[PDB]
């Protein structure tokens, strides 16, 4: 997965991202209402009452709805991530905190929280556990990141050595290693710029570029988690600033085209394909959750505040798989 | 620009474009039906009397239509795509044959040729000239890709040397250089696959992939056009086979995604914005022609087939270039 | 600068670095004799007696000898190396702790330590200070790397937080950023192999590597310390091992050529040329110590027990920078 | 194998390669004096009587010497290099030349030219046959590069439609595949230079290079034929002129050091170690053939013209193994 946030020119903030896998667990936008109440644990039957609603995408397959990223009716935005070899969880919790299930972390705190310093604030208040789930089968290795309606964003990752905080980030986050490592990293690449070199000459010959784009030479265009960053960070630093909500939801989705997998172009260890299942947008201010498919390049798009945000069950809109193409004639 | 064309499994070739530029000069899709005759020069009234029908993108600006890529009722296909620095043109035609304005040479081919073979046979009767054309103010560079009903492609090169034909290619064609040095290239990548590499020891230190991705390693993510080349050829092979028509344009535009340039990210030495204006795909069977734009991720079809192939006129559809955001609720 | 560890099948431990810079300050090979005494700062009259005799390229333009590496009479092998944009030092010395200029640590520790263990305790006793220095005109940037008879190494980083240390390390250190990020960034290139890429078809074409060498596909050759770190510890990892100490040796400067800098090819931002001034090696057991120069590559040895160990001054050794070219006929 | 010319600024033509194989056939340096006498073919009798001598690194296994590379006593300077999958060789001569067995070009060419003028009239002459010879079992596939006197390149290559020569060439040569594609490829890297990038923001964050070398960004460090292409060529651009003869040999020997494989780094796909045997240079103005060897990196060197250029027999000069070590202490 990848995921950035961006600010436009008329002052929103839209947070967007990549959901990179192997198989599509039935997956839906899910409308968490106000007090549907979430679990800690998935063994245990200890539920929070939720202050907020909140909508993204996520899955109804267990006892308490997961997200998987979305925003919230205070407009915090945030998402989970892939975090592997570096993911590290405990067997019970520290003194003063209760456990919580990796895959709860979005909803609990979208279900309760405004401000990015809110978040870190409420996390204080628990302990990751390796407890594992049944559409997986095993607690996966996550991190976190989350983006406040002032823009602010942060970045939470379960490391060995404990819960590591990363604030005011540049708004870029995809999968190990650490937060620190890949902004270290970005330093390597600052000559990667829109601008062509300069022509020179060998000898008694010219030397021109091919055509355009040369400036970025250096850049990698492989998909693991450390180039899927650098694109994702350049391409953000230099792609033109967004007007208005659409044109933001527009350009996140043109700045994850760079690191958007094709079916086949990358196998795991097993042969399994990962690819590139959907990609999501959504703006604090508006709180509109867009979203589109592998299978379908029209971007939907939901309303949180269009519904009864105290209602007593969940609100779903399910995936539409076909290629939804307007014909202009017959 | 970059190119290329697939195969399904149902029998089908389609081939794709998207079109790189720094400006958006009046385009739009146009059929052109039997019989409406094109010109071979700008300033001279000659025309040919086209014997098919074909539709695709273009321009209306100027004496006859001007098409950059499109397919006819014959199910041939092609493209003309920048070829800077290697273009060359003459000044006068040579002996035995007319002059053709390059910007003709889609609409002239589509217009009267069904196979390769005969685009070949077709480019004798012709050379090339230095004439330029009122939408740019210069004959642009370029060089030229078709694909017939039966998936073979050739590449028709206007080198220093003269026309460089390259017959039965790869189905993959970008910028400059020409085209065997880009099919050369391709040797220097072939370890770039889906497979990840083996963890490795370094003393006592085990050494494992960050995720997943690696087996990408060595492939470049900048825009030039033979990195965009490298990236469509091994994204073309490792995308999983398209099933029908429908997986084919989906699948055409996710390899695509890979070379997809966001307003910013390149700039010219003139300081001029270069980005994927619209990329498009057309079936040679169907002779479905479909479009989606930098503004608008909805795919729009037209078919050809639709129409009254004898029509006097013109028939054209209009760019929407609102992003078509399907509203699930209220 | 680059530098590097490794252990020959004959149980025996060398270390080698290039020193890459723009300037040759007056620089020699230096034998200090035990008991010789060295201060801990320029501006304070201490002198700490040094229990063993030691030797190494460094300076005699300071009160006392300032060792650039170098190996001890107890085979303790170690360097200072730059480390820009990360070293930082204190005014005044911590509690319990004795101020040292950051240039004079080599010596100290050389002079007056046999294992790692020891290492990191002596420097326990000290803080690094911003003293300046007259070779310089400044206290420059560093880190340190020592290598025991046993081939345990250490990394020595004075960071933001206070000195960090990296105990059994994989032998291989350049300069910034942290070892630790250096050492995860070796994970993004274990694809980086002796072993070619199996042949591949696109179509009907068949694409074989151009030569030899395209397992190295992704390995980068800009010198840069990430890059230059990537190098030596990859072709550590692959160069066959030495089975004495003249291989050995001769091995070293084989994985140091990959990051020789010929004058010219980097530049600082003023345009000074920064290259590579020597090379050296030393040896725990034989407490040999080897070197070559840019305008020399054949390698000079001097041996520290051939020379009077209870010296009452230093012996030194001055640089020839003639190339030493054997002629074979008149 | 990798090679380079370069003119120092005393106004001398310089040239030197390395050689690179699996295996190391009894080589050491040859003259072969005047009218000594070449074969075209091991299978025919006819001996070619040479009018000039010649030094360089050769094998006296076969019935004639076979040079690898060397200099006449009239400037000229030439070498062959491995062409692997494009060198191309008839089964009979074209009528009007004579046969000539590969390994045998550069000894003919060097006995009997002065200029590059002359090697192309001469290689006209023959036609390269499928023949093999005792040293490796098979006819190598090799392509040949030429500096004389007045500085000027070229580069023959035997392709699959004949000779292909390239006239006033940069002075670079590696292996496959032919110049033209490399000489095109160096337009890709013409970013990779040594000055540094300017620092960049990305939102508050103020980044800038870990240390020296990012102008280099993009420049590839494994060891294939096209890597170490755009390193000697890069190299050679940028390393400052040597100002002398010696200067020349030991700038020419650091543009190689990159270029450099140690053993076990690089293996074929039958396991076999390619690795840098030997480095050589050569001077048309003094007729000074110089040379070191993976385990000596002494530099040792023969005079031509100090020799009986009318000697009746071949003046061997063999290799030393040894690390050939100034022992300073005294
Ligand atoms: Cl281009
Ligand atoms: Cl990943
Ligand atoms: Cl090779
Ligand atoms: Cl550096």
């Amino acid at each position: 997965c990848s995921s950035l946030s961006i600010r436009t020119t008329d002052d929103k903030s839209l947070f967007a991202r990549t959901m990179d896998f192997t198989m599509e667990p039935d997956s839906k936008v899910i409308i968490v209402p106000r007090n549907y109440g979430i679990r800690l644990l998935e063994k245990e039957n200890v539920v929070i009452n939720n202050s907020y609603a909140f909508v993204g995408m996520g899955s109804t397959d267990i006892t308490s709805p997961v997200l998987y990223d979305g925003v919230n009716e205070k407009g915090l935005m945030g998402a989970m991530l892939y975090y592997a070899t570096f993911a590290t969880y405990a067997d019970e919790p520290k003194k003063g905190t209760r456990g919580i299930n990796p895959v709860y972390v979005i909803s609990q705190v979208l279900g309760n929280c405004v401000t990015v310093d809110d978040v870190i604030e409420k996390l204080t208040s628990y302990t990751l556990l390796n407890e594992a789930n049944i559409i997986l089968g095993f607690a996966p290795p996550l991190h976190y990141t989350f983006t406040d309606a002032s823009g602010e964003s942060i970045v939470i990752e379960p490391d060995k050595t404990g819960i590591t905080i990363h604030r005011k980030t540049i708004g870029v986050m995809t999968a190990s290693p650490g937060y620190e490592w890949h902004q270290t990293n970005l330093r390597a690449y600052i000559g990667v710029t829109p601008n062509p070199p300069q022509d020179i000459m060998m000898g008694d010959l010219d030397l021109t570029p091919f055509g355009q784009g040369a400036g970025g030479l250096g850049l990698p265009g492989d998909f693991t988690p450390s180039a899927r960053f650098l694109r994702v960070a350049y391409w953000k630093k230099y792609t033109e600033k967004a007007k208005n909500e659409t044109e933001g939801v527009t350009n996140l989705f043109h700045i994850l085209s760079s690191v958007n997998i094709p079916k086949g172009v990358v196998l795991t260890n097993e042969g399994k394909t990962d690819y590139t299942i959907y990609t999501s947008a959504m703006c604090a201010q508006s709180k509109n959750y867009y979203f589109k498919l592998y299978d379908n390049s029209r971007i939907s798009a939901v309303s949180l505040m269009a519904e009864n945000l105290n209602s007593q069950d969940l609100i779903t809109f399910e995936w539409d798989r076909k290629q939804d193409i307007k014909q202009l004639n017959q």
